[PDB]
C-alpha cells in the first residue's frame, strides 16, 4: 500500500506493523506523551502492536517518560491526518480521525512540521524505536 | 470512493475528470509552473482533460504564467502522493509515484503545506480554476 515518507532519524530499531495489521482496523491508539512522545502501540482489531518506544526504564537518563494516554476508536472510525513534528527522532503526534481531533502526544512541537493526510484512514504504522520513537510511517488501506 | 479534502480557496469555478477518467488509468501530468503552478491537465488513458487553470493570456494582469512541464507515467506507473500548499489558491504542487518522487510545479512553498497520501494511485483530480488552481481534490482508486 502507499506509504509516507519515513518521519525520523537513523537510530533505534525497525518496526513495521503490516503483519500484525492483518488482524484489523486500528481500534485503538496507545501512546506515552510528556513533552514528547516516548512511544506508540496501536491495536489491530483486539491484537496490540508491541510497545514501540520506552525500551527499558532506565531510558529515564535521556527524556522524561510521560503518562499513558488511550484513544479507543469506534467502528467506522479511521485516522485521516497526523501532525508530526520531528527530527532526530519523532517529538510530538497528533492524530485525527473522521470523527474526532484527538491532542497532542508531546506538548513541545517546536521542530519542523509535516502534516499526512490519509484519506481513507490509516492503515497500519511502520518506524523505528528505542527509547523514544526514533521515527515514524504512515501506510494507507490501499 | 476514497477521495482527499478540497485544497485551497472558493474562487473560480468548479471541475471535476470524474467522467473523462473512464478513459484509463492516468499516464501523464502536464502543469504550467512558475513561482506557483497556474495549470494542471492530466491524460487518462489517451484523453486529455480541458486545462485547468491560466483560463486566458491577460491572466497576466493578476499573476506570472510560467512553463508547461510534461511527465510522462510509465506503464503501471501510478501517483501515490501530492505534496501541496495552498491559502487562497494552490500554490505548489510535487507528484510523487510509487517509482518516484517528481520535481514539485511551484518554487514558492511558504503557504500551509500538506502531503495527501493517495491510496492505490490517483484516478483522477477535481476542484476550482479560473486564472490559476483555486483548488484540488485528489480521488484516488481506494
Amino acid at each position: 500500500q502507499v506509504a509516507s515518507e519515513y518521519l525520523g532519524g537513523p537510530g533505534g530499531d525497525a518496526f513495521d506493523d503490516k503483519a500484525l495489521a492483518q488482524n484489523g482496523d486500528i481500534t485503538r491508539i496507545e501512546m506515552q506523551c510528556t513533552d514528547v512522545a516516548t512511544y506508540i502501540k496501536l491495536r489491530y482489531g483486539k491484537v496490540d502492536s508491541r510497545q514501540w518506544g520506552w525500551a527499558n526504564e532506565n531510558c529515564i537518563q535521556w527524556s522524561k517518560k510521560g503518562v499513558k494516554v488511550v484513544h479507543e476508536l469506534s467502528s467506522g472510525e479511521y485516522i485521516t491526518s497526523a501532525i508530526v513534528t520531528y527530527g532526530k527522532y519523532v517529538q510530538s503526534i497528533t492524530f485525527k480521525t473522521n470523527k474526532r481531533t484527538l491532542p497532542r502526544c508531546g506538548t513541545s512541537a517546536t521542530e519542523k512540521s509535516v502534516t499526512v493526510l490519509i484519506p481513507g484512514g490509516l492503515k497500519y504504522i511502520s518506524g523505528r524505536w528505542g527509547c523514544r520513537i526514533d521515527g515514524l510511517r504512515f501506510h494507507a488501506k490501499c
